[PDB]
């Protein structure tokens, strides 16, 4: 099948962590308790924001996750990392 948009992407709603396409830097240190050692001292971009998770989730993720150029991507918490300052 075509591959249509079904779903439409919105601007930053009120209310959130980091903002789409922002780049933040991944905590080296753990504040919950699950980090990840590959990502310990990165910096990628947030395909995804945390969202009004609606009955088919939304954007993509239901949580923030963190992409690396040339790496992978992992799901990290607003109160792990912050928002880079450059």
């Amino acid at each position: 099948m075509i591959q249509d948009p079904s779903l439409i992407i919105c601007h930053d709603v009120d209310g959130a962590p980091v903002r789409i396409g922002a780049k933040v830097k991944v905590v080296p240190h753990s504040e919950d308790g699950t980090i990840s050692q590959r990502f310990l001292g990165q910096t990628g971009i947030v395909v995804g924001l945390v969202f009004d998770d609606p009955a088919t989730q939304y954007p993509d993720d239901p949580l923030i996750q963190v992409l690396v150029e040339g790496l992978g991507e992992d799901l990290f918490f607003p109160e792990e990392l912050e928002l880079a300052p450059e």
